[PDB]
């Protein structure tokens, strides 16, 4: 038993990750097959990124302006290309440790796992969530641009994030690995900000049933509630929607611990109305939404990655 | 910006990481060099484990009695012996994934990474802290027996703990790398309650200064305190004491932040009295205590 924050095991990644160096800039590349991924913010000058015109700053390049390195060996760059907000570095040799993978494009409330990366060498990992805003509350210094989210699944890696830029408020914006942004944030030096967030209803639901299976029930009631009611109480507390999906999803947990979604959702909405009385669940005093279904189905049978 | 719990990569000891079955027991081991690291608890039966004796359960022991599983490639256990509560199974294949690695006992109140794991596969990564009483809170299934804690400061993993068993409170409890439980507790089915846990007050401290790096003063307060003051007052919470030493060590953060190391703990105090009043730290309610001095340094530097 125990609940964690869990991130995947990152040795596929950590084998990916080399560092790029254009001008004076150094920042993290992900290295598959013959391909150096990472963000084309690289080529960039501070003055450049006030009103940079991407297509005509990359003509100004050539190969030799890219500097890759693997550990301590260099990686000639052959050729380059951009997509959407992505540069493309083709290098002239295949990692020989890439990994199955796919790159897939996430919704929000999804998490994922990064790999904090500076100079190419991993330094960290942790779990996120995609927020409702499309930022996430990411861990990110000087010189970690490019790191790289992703899940796992059997034994393919799915990537789904690269680290582009920190807002204002220090949470974080980037891009799939087809280089296009989550959220309306662009790769310029202009006013942005994060719109306002809300909490991801399916997800707390998800914890409250981690937290039940581990011996947690304090919040547990006999009343239940219509989709629709809920939904009301939902959008007055600043919560996503629940739609019918969501209710499908948490099937296998509603029927493992007995306690039907709707009757989940009523111990939620005593829990939003009246909060939590100077009580704890799984060791937290907020409501915890950075688990998805999926994640404490996985946590909790101890599944395993090949 | 922003503060996570964030552990080490994994991939130095998931190259590491093998299957063990002996009888009907299949748990996790660690194959560094030629040898294989599991507890020793593997050759127990059900019924060995009131009061099992090692010694004479393992002498009756072939190395053909021993399943080690390395991926998809059987190795071959060519001798074993026991140390404390471990077993060492020498293999004919050294591991050629062997990072560089020691061996280290830690402390309470120092943190970890443990790479969960189940037939000799990861599941997942997260950080731990050495409690006061010596367990950990961690998240554990059966099977996960010799999943390890580690860090990885300085390209050198550094292995810290092996796990054992999970107790009655739902915490969990293992050896050192050398086979040495961590607390009073031992491999054998009998009663062995952990002691009444503790808050680590130098990682409270440590994760306070971290939320000022980030940004987040609400908390501080025009007041300081003597050292003797401040634990008089804190163990009324259930606080570990704060030693000359933790103060030393919290030097490096009060030096970036420009507050006093008893300052901070004025508003520790201030804290402990008020509650948040509906705010938070570093997106918590509660006071954290699993970052220490060290941790905050590596993530905020
Ligand atoms: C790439 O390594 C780096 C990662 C950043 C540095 C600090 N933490 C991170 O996650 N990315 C950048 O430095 C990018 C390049 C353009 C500027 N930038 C930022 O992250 C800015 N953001 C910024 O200027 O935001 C707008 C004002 C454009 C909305 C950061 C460094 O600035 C603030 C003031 C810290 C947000
Ligand atoms: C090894 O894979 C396994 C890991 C355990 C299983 C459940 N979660 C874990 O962390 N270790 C064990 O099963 C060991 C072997 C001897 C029994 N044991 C336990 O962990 C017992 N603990 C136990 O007997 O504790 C005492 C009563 C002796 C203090 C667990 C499985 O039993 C309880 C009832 C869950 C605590
Ligand atoms: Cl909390
Ligand atoms: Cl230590
Ligand atoms: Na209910
Ligand atoms: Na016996
Ligand atoms: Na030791």
């Amino acid at each position: 038993s125990g609940f964690r924050k869990m991130a995947f095991p990152s040795g596929k990644v950590e084998g990916c990750m080399v560092q790029v160096t254009c001008g004076t800039t150094t920042l993290n590349g992900l290295w598959l097959d013959d391909v150096v991924y990472c963000p084309r913010h690289v080529i960039c000058t501070s003055e450049d990124m006030l009103n940079p015109n991407y297509e005509d700053l990359l003509i100004r390049k050539s190969n030799h302006n890219f500097l890759v390195q693997a550990g301590n060996v260099q990686l000639r760059v052959i050729g380059h290309s951009m997509q959407n907000c992505v540069l493309k570095l083709k290098v002239d040799t295949a990692n020989p440790k890439t990994p199955k993978y796919k790159f897939v494009r996430i919704q929000p409330g999804q998490t994922f796992s990064v790999l904090a990366c500076y100079n190419g060498s991993p330094s960290g990992v942790y779990q996120c969530a995609m927020r409702p805003n499309f930022t996430i509350k990411g861990s990110f210094l000087n010189g970690s641009c490019g790191s790289v989210g992703f899940n796992i699944d059997y034994d393919c890696v799915s990537f789904c994030y690269m680290h582009h830029m920190e807002l204002p408020t220090g949470v974080h914006a980037g891009t799939d690995l087809e280089g296009n942004f989550y959220g309306p944030f662009v790769d310029r030096q202009t006013a942005q900000a994060a719109g306002t967030d809300t909490t991801i209803t399916v997800n707390v639901l998800a914890w409250l049933y981690a937290a039940v299976i581990n011996g947690d029930r304090w919040f547990l009631n006999r009343f239940t509630t219509t989709l629709n009611d809920f939904n009301l109480v939902a959008m007055k507390y600043n919560y996503e929607p629940l739609t019918q999906d969501h209710v499908d999803i948490l099937g296998p947990l509603s029927a493992q611990t007995g306690i039907a979604v709707l009757d989940m959702c009523a111990s939620l909405k005593e829990l939003l109305q009246n909060g939590m009385n100077g009580r704890t669940i799984l060791g937290s005093a907020l409501l915890e939404d950075e688990f998805t279904p999926f994640d404490v189905v996985r946590q909790c049978s101890g599944v395993t990655f090949q």
